[PDB]
């Protein structure tokens, strides 16, 4: 038993809700919140900008030190950093950005990072400003992640569409 509420159960291990991940994170305090990161951990907009804003820019400060030490992530890769006031940990995961020409097949590799964590609150990778089809992203999620994932979908219209078209 865990503390997530009002989720719809999609599969054995995937759940979905219409929620603001920032507000869900601050209420739940999950062990892991996933950020829709880029390779530079520049959290300027989308989910990343919203999560970073909710940390009062502490996420960005920590991220800049991470990059200065380690260099950029790989597309499809991840790193674990602090969750600040939102979660114990933040798993920064880089899905391919279609608006940058990156290969969509890397979306499966991105979701594989979730399997290193027993339970996660997450957005749909490569959705939103990353330019992928969120329905596709949901299919890859369901077919790749084996751990328990609670998907927060900000847009109510999108949430209805994803549920109604789910196979
Ligand atoms: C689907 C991925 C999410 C990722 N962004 C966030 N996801 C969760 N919580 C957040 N808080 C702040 N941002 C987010 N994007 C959207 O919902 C934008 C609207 C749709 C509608 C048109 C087609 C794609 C974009």
């Amino acid at each position: 038993v865990n503390s997530f509420s009002g989720y719809l159960k999609l599969t054995d291990n995937v759940y979905i809700k219409n929620a603001d991940i920032v507000e869900e994170a601050k209420k739940v305090k999950p062990t892991v919140v996933v950020n829709a990161a880029n390779v530079y951990l520049k959290h300027g907009g989308g989910v990343a900008g919203a999560l970073n804003k909710a940390t009062n820019n502490a996420m960005q400060v920590e991220s800049d030190d991470y990059i200065a030490t380690n260099g950029p992530l790989k597309v499809g890769g991840s790193c674990v950093l602090s969750g600040h006031n939102l979660a114990k940990h933040c798993l920064h995961v880089v899905g391919p950005n279609v608006n940058k020409g990156e290969d969509i097949q890397l979306l499966k590799s991105a979701y594989e990072n979730f399997n290193q964590h027993e339970v996660l609150l997450a957005p749909l990778l490569s959705a939103g400003i990353f330019g992928a089809d969120p329905i596709h992203s949901l299919r890859v999620c369901v077919d790749t992640v084996r751990t328990n994932v609670y998907l927060a979908v900000f847009d109510k219209n999108l949430y209805d569409k994803l549920v109604s078209s789910f196979l």
